[PDB]
């Protein structure tokens, strides 16, 4: 079997992407944030603290004939951005783009932190990292992809994120019309639970390519590109007036600037991020100071190939016995 679903930016900056997901019987459609950087599928629900819901669509398990409480199971998760959520667990039928999993753990939010409440466009998250990071206790649960894997024509999914435009998540097949040239595959370490790989280096604008290993994770759930301070400094030094602002929380630059591209290496291949992709607009409404899309990972503890990088490519998440990552231009 296969699935194919369109994923849509939540706002004009591509801060995140939502993909419609059918949960329960009859279907309850929720718009979820597909996150290759975590492994919980959780949703706003009829159990969510009422004050903490502001415009989201909720999952009501009592209205689903196929929902069953997973007795005793709870979950609790905190993300790199400081946000969090927690609750209990149902199993139910879950379909993404025509692909159906029965018995999927659907984690029902009792509590969510303010950033989730404040984002009315996201009804929950669908984790696509490795199931070893799933937070359900006392019995850890499998991700949607993990559950679907054996039924899929091929044990893969692909992320094809658009720049200021819709894109596609495919499950079980590689759309050879969706990219140009060939796909370069690179090794993955699952040791931390992530789609962790090593980039072979970088270039800034039309500059010469710097060969250097950069360990990081492919994370659709993170907006920006987080890299070592050396790399980030090298990039922003090519933008007149750019500086790191402790008050704002990263590199800013004059909104009058034309940004250079940023190239990253995948084995011998190269993915080019256009400069426009690195512009995240005024730090505040009307400001002439703009926020940069490439930021330092120092103090995160890991480098993150977030949406800024991934939307410049067609990305294959290969969940074969020996997982790998593929990148193509598009």
């Amino acid at each position: 079997s296969t699935g194919s679903a369109t994923t849509t930016p939540i706002d004009s900056l591509d801060d995140a992407y939502i993909t419609p997901v059918q949960i329960g019987t009859p279907a309850q459609t929720l718009n979820l944030d597909f996150d290759t950087g975590s492994s919980d599928l959780w949703v706003f629900s009829s159990e969510t603290t009422a004050s903490e819901v502001d415009g989201q669509t909720i999952y009501t398990p009592s209205k689903s004939t196929t929902a069953k409480l997973l007795s005793g199971a709870t979950w609790s998760i905190s993300y790199g951005d400081g946000s969090s959520s927690s609750g209990d667990v149902y199993t139910d039928t879950v379909s993404v783009g025509g692909l159906t999993v029965t018995g999927q753990a659907v984690e029902s939010a009792k509590k969510v932190s303010s950033s989730f409440t404040e984002d009315s466009t996201i009804d929950g998250l669908l984790g696509l990292a490795f199931s070893t990071l799933n937070t359900v206790s006392p019995t850890q649960q499998k991700t949607f992809f993990d559950n679907a894997k054996a039924s899929l024509d091929s044990p893969v999914f692909t992320a094809d994120l658009g720049y200021h435009a819709p894109g596609t998540y495919n499950f079980g097949f590689i759309d050879t019309t969706a990219y140009t040239g060939s796909i370069t595959y690179t090794a993955v370490s699952t040791k931390q639970g992530f789609w962790e790989w090593t980039s072979t280096g970088y270039a800034v604008g039309s500059g010469t390519f710097k060969s250097t290993s950069i360990d990081g994770i492919a994370d659709t759930g993170t907006t920006l590109l987080y890299l070592p301070a050396t790399v980030v400094s090298a990039y922003w030094a090519q933008v007149s007036g750019a500086k790191s602002s402790s008050s704002v929380g990263g590199y800013v630059f004059p909104c009058s600037a034309t940004l250079p591209s940023f190239t990253f290496g995948v084995g011998s291949a190269r993915i080019v991020i256009p400069g426009d992709y690195i512009d995240f607009g005024p730090i505040s409404t009307g400001s002439s100071s703009c926020f940069g899309g490439i930021q330092s990972s120092a103090g995160i503890g890991i480098n993150i190939f977030g949406d800024v990088a991934l939307k410049a490519a067609f990305v294959v998440f290969n969940g074969a016995t020996t997982p790998t990552l593929g990148f193509a231009s598009k």
